[PDB]
């Protein structure tokens, strides 16, 4: 498992659950190759989006479509979506975890990168 | 103004109007002595704690009322306040700008330090 | 002044000084139109982006050019960039702030949204 | 593992390892009296801080020693230590992990309540 997603909910606190996210591929026409996708489990969490074989050097895009999970909350939302855009670098560590703090009007990421 | 306090709400997207904030200085005998507090204003700022001379070096606790905050907006939420503990001025005299955002289970703060 | 941006650094504690900021606009056609672009001052604010005119409704696209400025100060940060995606003026027009909070591996941002 | 502590490093984007986190209780005096403490794995981790017979409903204070950690690290911090004060109530879920997110002059703090 080379990229976890895990996204909390700041209004609840709990986990952000049933969350769709979609993981893009920048290709070599600056376009965003659709990668990989899931919803959060009842953890927050979004394991096997790719394997280590998929998963090369090379820039990403993480979308999670906040919206649609404000509103299925009966919530008023700002963004369309959040999202997360770096680089996958085979220099230091193997394992990526996108982290993802929501709410209304704000969000927050961080990236956990080991092993 | 050597110190002063921004607070933003982010399930509104606003400021966050009427917080009351509590400054303490730590003491010789190393308890926590009130040293100023107020509210925020209608831009979510709260200027004049304190002047130039009073504010000298010490251990520094801002606490920020969340709970209060949010009570008053009919919200339970999670934490009794935001603290935000530091050393002020040990390098000379400087002008601190303690930010924070709210949500009800959450919160973020930040220092901006800077010399006159 | 109906859309600004505010960055702060984490790291340091201060204004995120030019900063390099994006603004697009989806167009009819559903592409990523460009829209404004500038750079945060010594403040690490941004003003001036647009007009009330030239605003309209529409879903913006604010891209924070959080690598460059990580680079610029000798630091391999973690993401390419920050982006903000969000409908503006549906309701009538409004004003945005749109503040951000960088570290080299993470970053918050939040929207003050106000009436005039 | 009624109390759970999970922290984060935004400088390094790697979990915070042996940050020290000591617990407390406010007793009756309106004082803090010790309650439990340790260190945070490798993973970013504290667990088994408490059980369920200990945990009861009363107003709790978390210091996480974000100094010491930093300057392990050989960066200048700006706070003393973070700390997260909260109601325990037994209204309302019965697992409460605590998470924060450290850089050098920020902290980001969540609650993610549960079962
Ligand atoms: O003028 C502005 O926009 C200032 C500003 C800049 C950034 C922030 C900010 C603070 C936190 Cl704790 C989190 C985020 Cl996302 C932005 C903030 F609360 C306030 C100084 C108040
Ligand atoms: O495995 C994960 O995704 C966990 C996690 C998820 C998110 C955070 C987190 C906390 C804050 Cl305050 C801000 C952000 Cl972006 C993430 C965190 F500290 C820990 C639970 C450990």
């Amino acid at each position: 498992c080379p990229l976890m997603v895990k996204v909390l909910d700041a209004v609840r606190g709990s986990p952000a659950i049933n969350v769709a996210v979609h993981v893009f591929r920048k290709a070599a026409d600056d376009t965003w190759e659709p990668f990989a996708s899931g919803k959060t489990s009842e953890s927050g969490e979004l394991h096997g989006l790719t394997t280590e074989e998929e998963f090369v050097e090379g820039i990403y895009k993480v979308e999670i479509d906040t919206k649609s999970y404000w509103k299925a909350l009966g919530i008023s939302p700002f963004h369309e979506h959040a999202e997360v855009v770096f680089t996958a670098n085979d220099s230091g560590p193997r394992r990526y975890t996108i982290a993802a703090l929501l709410s209304p009007y704000s969000y927050s990421t961080t990236a956990v990168v080991t092993n």
